[PDB]
């Protein structure tokens, strides 16, 4: 079990003004620190969000969250469930911005909702500094879904807040989850991200908004946009078929037209990790995250996830028999055995 906590600086809010937190179970023989952002997509606009108010309110206030939550797969701390981090410190952070993790605006007298995400993530680390943080040898920001693409927006951010607050010691690594998206073709959405940085006041990693300029910095909420431009070390976990990717895409007895659309979107996607050396993409249509209890089981090239997390680790101190660039080659959705059911 991780332990609410609610932010000691209540002007660091969920969209609706109530205080943003984090869930923590400490370790106190480890200096490895998981950060884990949470997903669910985004609202984009005033009618928008007050749908998402109705009926999916825990992404948008903390007014109704439970005192505690159970770490399952990459956060479990049980080494059968997570060979890679079992005693790490675990925080899982909520997502309650609506705003893929990237909002910087305060809820006032022209602003009916509050977009805090990047504001967010930096208050957690701040005041996990003084719960132990501070003694840190390795911070791991992770996420999935809409986490996944915030762990891109954010974790050069997180590296310079802790140099610039003295602690270098403190090494600064991304795990991106389902979050690295095509801006394709659909079979039969670019617009409501546009409109919903500018609704957020959203943010970009520097260098990213630098080449882009201003009125593009969507672009830095695609991965392969926004990765060659990230200094900290980043591992990549996508599907080849994502099932989020096709649902926006409008994929849902398959005939010479839908076939060609699925294999070229596989080949894209393999396409666009060919320079990201730390990688796991499996050749499989799925929605499943790496918080799921049986995370472990899915495997490339023979090759689990957890292992491939280790030989990360142990490359950041090729390795014989330990590898850490795995993406499927075959080329329809469960061509790898091991997909999940
Ligand atoms: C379905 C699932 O994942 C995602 C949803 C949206 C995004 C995303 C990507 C690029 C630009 C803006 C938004 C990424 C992942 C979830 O969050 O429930
Ligand atoms: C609380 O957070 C707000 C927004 O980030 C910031 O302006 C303010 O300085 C913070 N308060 C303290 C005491 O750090």
């Amino acid at each position: 079990d991780l332990r609410l906590h609610l932010l000691l600086n209540t002007s660091v809010t969920c969209n609706d003004g109530s205080p943003a937190g984090y869930y923590l179970k400490e370790s106190r023989g480890s200096r490895r620190w998981l950060l884990f952002l949470e997903g669910g997509w985004y609202c984009f606009n005033r009618e928008n969000c007050d749908s998402r108010y109705d009926t999916m309110r825990r992404l948008m206030s903390s007014r109704d969250w439970p005192r505690t939550r159970t770490g399952t797969g990459i956060l479990s701390s049980q080494p059968e469930e997570n060979p890679y981090w079992w005693n790490a410190n675990m925080v899982f952070i909520p997502y309650c911005s609506s705003d893929v993790w990237s909002g910087a605006s305060s809820k006032s007298e022209k602003n009916e909702y509050a977009f805090m995400g990047a504001l967010i993530i930096q208050e957690v680390v701040r005041e996990l500094l003084g719960r132990g943080l501070s003694g840190a040898k390795v911070l791991l920001l992770a996420g999935s879904s809409a986490g996944g693409t915030g762990v891109l927006l954010n974790v050069d951010r997180v590296a310079e807040q802790l140099e610039k607050l003295g602690y270098p010691a403190i090494q600064v690594r991304g795990l991106a989850d389902s979050g690295w998206f095509l801006d394709n073709k659909q079979y039969r959405p670019t617009e409501a991200i546009r409109r919903g940085i500018r609704y957020w006041n959203g943010v970009v990693p520097e260098r990213c908004r630098r080449q882009f300029q201003e009125g593009e910095e969507w672009n830095c909420f695609f991965g392969y946009k926004v990765y060659p431009t990230l200094r900290s070390p980043v591992f990549v976990v996508q599907w080849l078929f994502d099932e989020a990717q096709l649902t926006v895409d409008n994929v849902h007895p398959v005939q010479e037209g839908l076939r060609l659309y699925i294999q070229n979107l596989g080949r894209e996607l393999r396409h666009t990790l060919k320079d990201v050396p730390a990688s796991f993409a499996p050749a499989c249509l799925s929605h499943e995250i790496i918080i799921r209890s049986h995370w472990t089981d899915v495997q490339v090239k023979g090759t689990s996830l957890p292992r491939a997390l280790h030989c990360w680790d142990r490359s950041l101190h090729p390795l014989k028999g330990c590898p850490v660039h795995l993406v499927d080659s075959c080329p329809w959705p469960h061509c790898n055995p091991s997909c999940p059911t």
